[PDB]
């Protein structure tokens, strides 16, 4: 009982690099996912000047509730930023992970996501803010929810490259050669 390899659909998803990038990584994560905090630091910035940059790979992030309540707020707050700021998206995503503490208690809080818009986005942290509140964007939330369901997603972060499921998110020699094996055929 594993994540089902295939291709997942990144219609409607958050995505960086070139629209013709012939290889497509996703992510399925989790903004309280202690991993998915460390595959962002340690991980991610690799691809990014590897392949990203030279319009190799393009990137998507599906979110995944994994951690409760908190998982929901963060989701709904990133897909707002996504909707009405996309070109401010991976500012707000990455420091949205550096902003994860080390510790288990809840943390996610509209303010602090309010405190990430301001800083990072174009977005007033008082619409954010009370779109969380009203929960405006559950229909998002809702449509990576089933996206998840569908790969059978079991742990985050569970990164795709085309339709190769990655067995170690932290091990950067198979995801580097995976990228690099996809890329030849
Ligand atoms: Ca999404």
């Amino acid at each position: 009982n594993d994540a089902v390899s295939g291709q997942p659909s990144i219609k409607g998803q958050p995505v960086l690099g070139k629209d013709d990038a012939p290889v497509t990584v996703v992510e399925f994560g989790d903004y309280k996912c202690p991993s998915c905090k460390v595959f962002n630091s340690d991980i991610f910035p690799k691809i990014q000047k590897d392949f990203i940059d030279k319009g190799d790979v393009k990137f998507s992030f599906v979110n995944v509730m994994f951690h409760g309540k908190g998982s929901r707020l963060a989701a709904l707050a990133s897909e707002e930023v996504w909707k009405e700021d996309p070109d401010s998206f991976w500012d707000f995503h990455e420091k949205l992970f550096e902003k994860q503490p080390d510790t288990e208690q809840e943390w996610v809080t509209p303010g602090l996501l309010g405190d990430l818009a301001k800083s990072t986005t174009k977005i007033k942290p008082e619409t954010l803010k009370e779109n969380l509140d009203k929960e405006t964007f559950a229909s998002q939330v809702e449509k990576d929810s089933d996206l998840n369901q569908k790969m059978n997603i079991q742990a985050t972060p569970t990164i795709y490259v085309n339709d190769k499921v990655i067995k170690n998110f932290a091990d950067y020699d198979e995801i580097k050669e995976t990228i690099e094996k996809e890329l030849k055929g």
